[PDB]
């Protein structure tokens, strides 16, 4: 018989502690509030390179609390804003947590980034155009490198038993979380920190995903363009985010007597093998992902409840998502898109929603999905809306998807 | 008693094709008898961004046959430089295999690489200083994405069983060969395409890498620069390549009929938590890695024939290395650094010396490591060199180290 989280074939896996910073607030516990109060974190954007560019889209979610307006000159010229934010929620988390002494021979760190250091691409791009290679900063390199954020975190709180970073576009928050429950069920580690970094919205990122006609342009109503599986949906939202959590076996939380959030049951990767950018319609792929997390962890279709959905509002893309789920046999589960409110932090998005699951989990209710006004006859889903859904959630699915055609699910539980 | 490969806690996995592009060969089998015959892949750099940014290193190895001379039009202008590496020698890797029918859901690719499609940011990033936000190509972030060359090889031979990209700097491409072991004897996949692919010598990467003054400067003599584990070594050579190898599960390749030209044991990742780009002085996670290899293959110390070693030439890993080589208790072993030939391929640097692991393997033989003309006392490695050393080797662990704080170590056996 293969293992399970059920048979005690794997280890115990909980969640411990959670960190995140939004385009509502900078802290978890204020954004979860304001979510459920109906808030948006989708503005009008500001920056003036929007009209000086006249870029196309002219809203989107900035952070409520500026990373850099936490940051020293030092670290403004050491780091990229990837290691930064990377500082800032790996030092927030660990306070948060009791600042735990653990075995760091056993502490691994998993975060995932869409990019990486990509300003100090260009910045060292222009500087050398200018005055040659002399002009390069000794530290480029370092700043540069995509494992740049992981591995300041893995320094910065003494991880030893392994820093990774998994690239795959728009799953690398969920993928990073799914790569630090392996090293811990297999022996590697007892405890790790996982989510997922990314950089602000700025000109260029606005540019590429604007061309490739996969946002919403529907900028005088800013709080209501991201429309996940709304009939009306028009591409996503850039929203900025952050995100950070504390896993561990279930013994290893119980020594230090640390109080379970949530628990990480399983996880399940899989790929398309079908377009570079468009999701496979069939959603069987990405369906077979559910379905690998739900067997990791040793429970049936029938038992999940919830289902936080990736839910990028683009027509195809949540298209192909509601057919993943029928696929799995989850069509049943109340299911909630993060990204009506929150919108899109690509790299960072999948663990942020990895941590709205989880508090799903903890509080027993479903923030409402904000714009979901006409249902989509295709789609044809339980999409909690209008308020908050109470119920007993024992059982949930954070569903994850990137460009390359990558679809991570993870199977999460209620303490 | 937990897993190991021996005790038959994990399925047996082989490696049954491999494939190289490099300074010597387009051939990983006339690579092979080059090194073997002692020759070198560096030479003097002849590109002209040598002289217009007068850079103070002028030698490196490029590739024996470039890329870009396989690439047609479409290619040139739909794929960056890795992609297009990737998609050359996952072809080319199919075919040596025979072109196999498998089971398109059991079939994973794991490619590791330094930073993704880099140029594509900065050719964007002037089109739309020179000519606004629509002369960014729709293809931007497909060719910009770090997972790029991954999913291109995933949809290049049908990948459905998961497409991961794992970062980590100079260990990148033997960090994706141990997860595809992993992603295999979990039960995710039953055959793995796996490695690492990495950009060209160019003058910014040259500028960043040589402002941190860790690259060799012997301009005079390009073939005697790279000088690992000698006492005068002076820092690393840029050596151009890229490298994938096929692996499945003993059973599915003697299903389909293949000969296994190795097998794969196990795999240890570990970090230091020392420092942002220089190794742990003590060795001591490093060698943990070496360690938690042989813990999975079930396997002693005692019993490690051959180190593949990391030996980038600098001062600090040289001497780093060979601490973590006696803290794994493997210092009797046959130790080459393929370095001092080939010079270093950064992403795909450690997937190339996996390769090298299996040809020592299968043909029981090594070659010598070029340049160790001056034993380095602090260092007391069983190096060869002067001539290639025969030898009834049965077991052997290939070393990769990476900026962040990264080590990785596999375990290789002869069929
Ligand atoms: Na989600
Ligand atoms: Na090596």
């Amino acid at each position: 018989s293969q293992p399970s989280t059920a048979n005690g074939g794997f280890p115990s896996v909980v969640v411990t502690a959670v960190t995140a910073t939004t385009s509502i607030s900078p802290d978890i516990e204020s954004t979860w509030k304001g979510l459920l109060a109906g808030e948006s974190g989708i503005h009008a954007l500001e920056d003036e390179f929007v009209t000086k560019w006249d870029l196309a889209v002219k809203i989107g979610g900035h952070l409520k609390d500026p990373v850099d307006s936490h940051m020293g000159r030092l670290d403004m010229r050491r780091m990229s804003y990837v290691q930064r934010m990377g500082k800032l929620l790996g030092g927030q988390l660990w306070e948060s947590a009791g600042s735990p002494e653990v075995d760091p021979d056993r502490f691994a760190v998993v975060v995932g980034t869409g990019l990486g250091g990509a300003e100090r691409i260009v910045e060292s791009y222009d500087l050398m155009n200018a005055g040659g290679p002399r002009k390069v900063s000794p530290l480029a390199v370092q700043m540069i490198m995509p494992n740049g954020a992981a591995a300041v975190i893995g320094l910065q709180l003494g991880a030893r038993a392994g820093v990774m970073t998994p690239v795959s576009a728009q799953s690398s928050g969920s993928e990073a979380i799914a790569h630090a429950w392996r090293q811990i069920v297999m022996g590697d580690a007892d405890v790790a920190v996982c989510g997922g970094v990314e950089g602000p919205i700025e000109a260029l990122p606005i540019a590429a995903f604007s061309m490739m006609r996969a946002m919403s342009t529907r900028n005088d109503e800013p709080e209501r363009a991201s429309r996940p599986f709304d009939k009306d949906r028009d591409g996503f939202v850039f929203g900025e985010a952050g995100a950070l959590m504390l896993i561990e076996t279930e013994e290893h939380a119980k020594a230090r007597g640390a109080k379970p959030l949530a628990r990480l049951l399983g996880a399940g990767i899989t790929s398309d093998a079908f377009h570079m950018v468009a999701p496979a319609a069939d959603g069987v792929r990405a369906g077979r992902a559910m379905t690998r997390s739900l067997e990791l962890a040793g429970l049936s279709p029938a038992d999940i409840d919830h289902v936080n959905a990736h839910g990028t509002a683009t027509p195809i893309g949540d298209a192909a998502e509601a057919n993943a789920i029928r696929v799995a046999g989850c069509d049943q589960a109340a299911v909630y898109a993060p990204k009506s409110a929150l919108g899109h932090s690509i790299g960072a998005v999948g663990a942020l929603e990895s941590v709205l699951t989880v508090l799903t989990l903890r509080d027993g209710v479903i923030p409402p999905t904000l714009n979901y006004e006409t249902p989509d006859p295709e789609i044809d889903l339980d999409v909690v809306a209008g308020e908050p859904r109470y119920g007993d959630y024992r059982y949930a699915v954070n569903n994850s998807f990137g460009f390359g055609g990558h679809n991570v699910a993870l199977a999460f539980g209620r303490y």
